[PDB]
């Protein structure tokens, strides 16, 4: 089951299939974070900054692919999109106000 695992993750975490979403949602954080800072605990602030910046940095990989990346680039940069998918997990529930609008599997509620 590794291998069709693997293909699932391979398909849902593209830029085709999660880029549109997660850019949106990753533009509406700075706003969001502006106006709520004041009456979130720090800790949880710094967790709700902790994902813009895991989020921004999925967006950056997949902005940076070009029609001429090699196999191995590919593979490399699919390893870190995954990698940064499970740093985002671990950061657990995102805000309220902007949590679920992720594909299904993405919306982290923990």
């Amino acid at each position: 089951i590794l291998p069709i695992m693997q293909s699932i993750m391979q398909n849902l975490l593209s830029k085709d299939v999660l880029y549109p979403s997660l850019k949106e949602i990753t533009e509406k954080y700075p706003e969001w974070l502006q106006s709520h800072r004041e009456s979130l605990p720090p800790e949880q602030f710094e967790k709700y900054q902790e994902q813009h910046s895991v989020m921004c940095k999925i967006c950056e990989q997949f902005e940076a692919e070009t029609p001429t990346d090699s196999e191995t680039t590919q593979k490399a940069r699919f390893e870190m999109v995954l990698d940064l998918m499970q740093q985002l997990q671990d950061l657990g529930h995102p805000p309220k106000e902007l949590a679920g609008e992720m594909p299904p599997g993405l919306n982290f509620d923990l």
